């Protein structure tokens, strides 16, 4: 059982989402208990399954949560908190901070089982037309509120047309009082 020549398939490197639940998100209310979070059906972020390269190396998927309001993505003001409890997940993922910038960084198998799916997390919201080093008290907000969360894995290779992939899709629009 191996490659030597079985023209009989169709499908390249590509990481798409097994299920894409609603995309909505009330992330505007949380100061009863201590920290409690806010997370839609499927914990909020839909599930994720690498699907396409069939190479026997481990590689790192790059997840994290920018804003986006026409392309540009960009960094979060504290969207970075994304702790996992309750059910036990076997999700090997990772998170670097270097001044108010956080990342997901997963390493998942492209040939052999590494499905995932992202539902224990949550956002913070603290905007307060001034993030500073002292904090944010001024009512609810009045700046935009959206957000875009970019699922894309760049492998390092020669050829460019390697294992190269890009799906930042998430319609949360925010708006005054809400």
């Amino acid at each position: 059982m191996k490659d030597w020549q079985l023209p009989s398939h169709s499908g390249p490197y590509e990481l798409r989402i097994e299920v894409q639940p609603k995309s909505h998100h009330r992330a505007h209310y949380e100061t009863e208990g201590s920290r409690g979070a806010v997370k839609a059906s499927a914990g909020g972020h839909p599930i994720v399954q690498l699907h396409g390269y069939l190479e026997n190396e481990p590689l790192m998927l790059q997840l994290f949560i920018g804003t986006a309001d026409d392309r540009l993505l960009r960094p979060h003001a504290f969207y970075q908190v994304h702790r996992i409890t309750g059910k036990t997940v076997s999700t090997t993922s990772h998170e670097a901070i270097l001044s108010n910038t956080k990342v997901l960084e997963i390493p998942l198998l492209p040939e052999n089982s590494m499905r995932a799916v992202i539902d224990c997390a949550g956002i913070l919201k603290l905007r307060n037309s001034d993030i500073e080093l002292r904090k944010g008290e001024t009512d609810i907000g009045r700046k935009n509120t959206r957000v875009r969360l970019v699922f894309r894995v760049h492998v390092p290779q020669p050829s460019g047309r390697t294992l190269s992939l890009q799906v930042a899709s998430n319609p949360i629009e925010c708006s005054q009082r809400s």
